[PDB]
């Protein structure tokens, strides 16, 4: 929609491909006949191990949490434990449930300390790491990004106090003017590799300031949007201004803003602030995005949204 | 140091535990001496099955990535895996090991070769299915807080960057211009931003609080920074140019709109973020050498007092 | 890849080259069908081994860190002792689990737990004593190179930020004004730097090549330029601001004198390091948009060619 | 001497560890009284799987330096072995050597396929890493710093063209100006935090600048060293901008400099220029470094070095 190398959010792909997977082994139990009751215990011992693990490694890491109770939980160890171990209630039964079939069906603590060990040697080496994909699964579910803050800040405080206003100036500069009409939107761009230039003539020739939109004051470059050296359009063009601090930021060291996250931020910067003006009642189709990436002419692009 | 309930950096409270545990677990092994190396075999095995478990996970993880590989992963099949495998070789060589050594070794209590393929691919469909092997809240604060995957960490850092970076060069200048003019007392050079930790932003400062009411208008996209004046028995004690900070009312905005997906807790987590971010980046700042206090406050006190014993 | 020389960065052949080795040696192994019991526990038993010999290794190493606590590590003894045997927690819990998985193991042929330390003690000490355990000079330059451990990454950053970090924001504009002022001259308003692998640096840049001729001292702590017009039989086809890079020359001074410690190929390496560190400064500059190219060559050709080539 | 926390070259304690060491383990094995053939047998085998464990890791970056093969060694395969695998005749013999015991000496090559996994798997996940203080040691041995060659360039191309003409120039200016006598010195400030302020008078107010030096060509002022704002020494200041270069260095991403290698870059900058200072012809107690860290009264300092 917005651009080709916008990422999509994320599909149920994984459910789908454990649906597969679960099927043809269930497919293979049945080809090798084997007694029913041991799979049963089996599998329930080995979903209480699993639990067990989980238990180990959320102790682990409630362990580390404690010390953080009283800042990011209001000093209430329930919480903690909540964040630490998942919902309290399910795991508590699941984890009792593990205690009695671990007793119950069959040396009992040799098998808990060879766990136990494989958990501790998982958190000590970080064998149980994360994969980049889960990260960003984890990370675009819970809108944890850089890009949701910033577009969600810069729609509030920018667009939301001058698109009001915008159709009004607009129609002053009509009224006060002959020449010719701009329209009411207020073209943005967003420029993939974040590298916005101080002004459109180092962006683009072919594109030229014409006049600066009537009047606080919100300074706006009508552009003449010029095919073949004449003029073929006349819109509102302003700076995308957060596209320029992931610039910034993955310029600074101290940011910790990698260029990999940098594009990633950009290109979810787009979607989401997309997804904030399709919906929002201050905007009523008087403010467009134009999203681009270097493989070309931004002008071809702005004439194409005129 | 902002605010006691601003949350300092992740420890390594989970390896000292997993190293407490480790240690306690050898000793229990020590004590009762199974036979050591079908220990070792089953421990083996057992690597072999979790790391068999993680490349299952990741084989059907990287079904839903497969489909965005040419977004998200510039259409490259090489990125895509080692983003839904870990590191390519380093798995490969583990999960060649765990191929031949489960194949040539025995299993005396645990399932066969192919029944254990089996019953690990049950549990595995299973864990992705019903959504069991999912992330507890404090590895996913922890992997987004080690990663930077925050609102907070681009609101702060766009703030400085577009607003601070652009001011406070000038507004020592610019303030020496307005102090050179006039004559009493005399605004301090730097700019006093406030840091309400709970995201509330009224309009007017002065009606924040009786004891703040404005003074004037701090003179020369136009940075107007309004100086503000603090009262303290009805006699100014200080003055000094005095804002709010606007990416706490932008977050506040954030939390009431139902679009955002930005819970009243995502509001706190990322109001605390902020300020501790915003704390760390004036820290080291090249522009804003000692050119910038900020008071990080919440309410449950007066904003007046705390920035007069700033002052 | 400015050019065919110059070092590009190291890849991943060594992981592959283990990798392959490893599948190699499997597969020898279920050829062979050795009994797995001694195979694993002898496994262990030499990873524990080599998990001491590491430990020895970096006892040894911190006996001479110890006393440079106060001033390179701060003062802290847990930060020189994990720069001494690596991380802490990590190689802590690999040699609890060796010690208490080498003395509870048997060993039928292997050394029993006093004579283990014994002999594993003594022969790290060899390895130290004698510099057995001596570092191959490609682990030396993997090492430097990923870490930037170099003179090359300095002289380029030095060089970048002193210099051309501040001549291109104005070089701009005073091209612009030497255009417009001659109509007849015509300089491109890209700074251009020679890039002399061999390091050689003369005072005079006529004296490179006889198509170079001083044109014009292009017009202005005050900065200077020169534009160099290029005969090309004769004939002048461009014309450009072209002058040295000076870190290659402190380059060649350095490994001039006999104090610096700079050999030739250490000359040659770090020439060719720099280059590619200011190929990498310059790409991803704001500043060097499209304002400033590098002429890297060495002498086995004329200058003059590169240089037209590049116009 | 520089400054307290200017670190020395290394010594030698690892060597002296290691003949402890060796002492120790020699006395233990004459304290156990072991057969002295199978012992002698065992220790040749096991530095000869030493050998074969640093000739399989050779191998393998030997598999990763082959395609560096035209760049960092001039396209000869010679070079390129003994960068992979140490000095050719030497580590063939031992290796040679080891061979002969491990055929004639011994499951015969069992022993040598699980020595090439255990091998594969060091290389692979990287069990044999380097810890920090050795990957020093070597870097400052062969002198692989950042800071070498910023000290050895500002050297050369400032301090070697100006020292030489500085006397000359500060005699002039004692003539044609009268009562204070600046010192023929070039005094140069090294902050070990790197934080350099744009002007000595904004940095303390206890120094004020006082004139330019009489004069391509090196204009460099004087400062007044006030006491209590009296004048109390006077003589050239200026700050080492290596060390302003290495905090922008910091302060960049793209440099992949962490403050910690900022520090120790600093740190040895100042100490390598003082070692290229102590023995330069130019130099003839005309420049004396002033190094400060902050915990700072750089005038005091500067007084007390008058
Ligand atoms: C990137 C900066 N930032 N990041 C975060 C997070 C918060 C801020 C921030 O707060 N910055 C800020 N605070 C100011 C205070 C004063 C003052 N007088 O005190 C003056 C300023 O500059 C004029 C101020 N600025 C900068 C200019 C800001 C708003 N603005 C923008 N949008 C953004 O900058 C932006 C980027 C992101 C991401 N999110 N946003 C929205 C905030 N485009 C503009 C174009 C024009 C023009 N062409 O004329 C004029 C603008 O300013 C009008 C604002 C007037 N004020 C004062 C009077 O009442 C109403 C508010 C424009
Ligand atoms: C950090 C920049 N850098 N990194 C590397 C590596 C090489 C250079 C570099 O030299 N860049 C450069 N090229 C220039 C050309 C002109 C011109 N008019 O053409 C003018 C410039 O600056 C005004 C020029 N500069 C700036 C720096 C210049 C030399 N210099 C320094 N030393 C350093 O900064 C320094 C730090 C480190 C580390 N290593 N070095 C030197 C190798 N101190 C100075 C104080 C004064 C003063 N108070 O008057 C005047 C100086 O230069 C005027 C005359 C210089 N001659 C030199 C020969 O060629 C013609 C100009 C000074
Ligand atoms: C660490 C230790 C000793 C351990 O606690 N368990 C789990 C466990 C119990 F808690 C309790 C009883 C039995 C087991 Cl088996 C385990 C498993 C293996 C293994 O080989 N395979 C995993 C595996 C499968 F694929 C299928 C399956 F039905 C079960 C299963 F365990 C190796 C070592 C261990
Ligand atoms: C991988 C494998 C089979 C192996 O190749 N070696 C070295 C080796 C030979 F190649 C060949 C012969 C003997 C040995 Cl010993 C080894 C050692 C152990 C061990 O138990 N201890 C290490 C250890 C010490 F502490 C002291 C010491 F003097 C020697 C020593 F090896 C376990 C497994 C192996």
């Amino acid at each position: 929609s917005l651009h080709p190398s916008i990422p999509c959010p994320r599909g149920h792909g994984a459910q789908k491909a454990a649906l597969v997977l679960l099927s043809a082994c269930l497919v293979t139990l049945w080809g090798l006949g084997e007694p029913p009751e041991h799979t049963l215990r089996y599998l329930v011992l080995h979903l209480a191990s699993l639990q067990l693990g989980l238990l180990l490694n959320g102790v682990c890491s409630l362990a580390e949490e404690l010390r953080h109770i009283h800042s990011r939980y209001r000093g209430s160890y329930w919480r903690t434990v909540r964040a630490c171990l998942g919902c309290p209630l399910r795991r508590g039964a699941l984890l009792l449930l593990s205690i009695y079939f671990y007793y119950s069906l069959p040396p009992f603590t040799w098998m808990l300390a060879l766990l136990g060990l494989s958990q501790a040697l998982n958190i000590l080496l970080g064998l149980k790491g994360l994969a980049p994909a889960e990260i960003s699964a984890v990370c675009e579910k819970g809108n944890f990004n850089v890009a949701h803050g910033l577009a969600w800040s810069y729609y509030i405080g920018y667009l939301r106090l001058i698109l009001p206003e915008l159709q009004a100036r607009i129609r002053t500069y009509n009224q006060h003017y002959n020449n010719g009409a701009v329209s009411q939107r207020l073209y943005i761009l967003l420029p993939l590799d974040c590298g916005v230039p101080d002004n459109l003539s180092m962006a683009d020739p072919n594109i030229r300031f014409l006049d600066k939109l009537p009047q606080r004051v919100y300074s706006n470059s009508i552009y003449e949007l010029l095919e073949n050296g004449q003029r073929a359009g006349t819109c509102v063009l302003e700076y995308a201004t957060p596209l320029q601090t992931l610039f910034a930021m993955s310029q600074y060291s101290q940011a910790g803003f990698s260029r990999e996250d940098r594009l990633e931020q950009a290109k979810l910067f787009c979607r989401t602030l997309e997804d904030i003006l399709a919906d929002a009642p201050e905007s009523q189709n008087n403010c467009r995005l134009i999203a681009y990436q270097e493989p070309f002419s931004l002008s071809q692009e702005v004439l194409r949204h005129l």
